[PDB]
């Protein structure tokens, strides 16, 4: 089992952001550096078979010495070279992103003093998928929020010419006044173990990849906008599994590719329902974008 990013930067260029540089190649940007000594561990928010996150309180983060929680990233010590600059790829893609409301932002790092240590924003209601299975009292409204909200982190990872390539409520945690925010997860999750991630001799979330990546294996941002249906999906179908009894196997996949869509979730507006059908087209150039799905959500302005 291979770390590896989930998170990469391409290059696209009618698209209307040029990506004049790939940052993962040199950048180091000194300036995320934090005193490891002013950084408290909490308990371990998660963990897998590459590292640990944990909870923790950062003393004076930022220009406003703050003191709240955070969540540090790290690796195990059985970590090798490889692992190692793994993480660091993941924080200069961090570095370069920027920050955006709507996606788990970077706050600081630790790369001397010895580990290396990535600290993260901390959201207090956990995970979105979880939190879908225990509210099973939600409006329709209060799912329909999620949707735009992770609608538009995407539209920004999107904006930097930045692909996910896993998006699924599993990603999504639940911030402050119960706000959404896209990232990955990996680290805390355990994939050797997550049935979810069927193996390619690496660990990939079949259910939700494009048939072109599953095919093909090409990742595009509208590779990312069909996972983001899948995820439409397990929102209102409030924490199904996506493709409910199916199996992930070759059946799967000629369905999948013969156009197959998974029925309309229980509290799904048709229109909502529509976005799921767009996003599953067959062929990229014709599944939205992350800023018209972001628009049209909007425009459910009728409230
Ligand atoms: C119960 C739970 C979890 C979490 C948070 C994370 C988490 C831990 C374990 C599984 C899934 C997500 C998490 C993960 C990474 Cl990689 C960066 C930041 C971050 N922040 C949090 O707040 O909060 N509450």
């Amino acid at each position: 089992p291979k770390y590896q990013v989930r998170w990469k930067i391409i290059e696209s260029y009618e698209g209307n952001s040029y990506t004049f540089i790939d940052p993962t190649q040199l950048p180091y940007n000194e300036k995320w550096e934090f005193p490891r000594n002013n950084l408290q561990f909490g308990k371990t928010l998660g963990a897998g078979a590459f590292g640990k996150v944990v909870e923790a309180t950062a003393f004076g983060l930022g220009k406003e010495d703050a003191v709240l929680k955070v969540a540090v990233k790290m690796l195990k010590s059985t970590a090798h070279a490889d692992e190692k600059e793994a993480l660091m790829s993941e924080l200069k893609i961090m570095s370069h992103l920027g920050q955006h409301e709507n996606i788990v932002n970077l706050l600081g790092a630790c790369t001397h003093g010895g580990p290396v240590l990535v600290i993260t924003e901390y959201c207090c209601y956990g995970d979105l998928l979880n939190f879908l299975r225990r509210k099973r009292q939600l409006s329709s409204r209060d799912l329909l929020h999620f949707s735009s909200q992770v609608a538009q982190g995407m539209a920004f990872l999107a904006s930097k010419n930045c692909i996910h390539r896993d998006v699924a409520a599993r990603n999504v945690l639940l911030t402050n006044g119960h706000v959404a925010k896209i990232g990955d997860f990996g680290l805390a999750r355990d994939i050797m173990n997550d049935s979810n991630y069927i193996v390619k001799g690496a660990r990939l979330p079949v259910k939700w990849m494009a048939p072109e990546s599953i095919f093909d294996c090409v990742y595009t941002v509208q590779s990312d906008v069909w996972s983001y249906g899948i995820l439409l999906w397990e929102i209102f179908s409030l924490g199904l599994n996506p493709y409910p009894g199916i199996l992930v196997n070759s059946k799967f996949y000629k369905l999948v590719k013969d156009g197959y869509q998974m029925a309309q979730p229980a509290f799904a507006p048709k229109n909502i329902y529509s976005i799921m059908q767009a996003c599953w087209a067959l062929e990229p150039t014709h599944r939205p974008t992350f800023q018209q799905i972001c628009s049209f959500l909007q425009e459910q302005a009728q409230e």
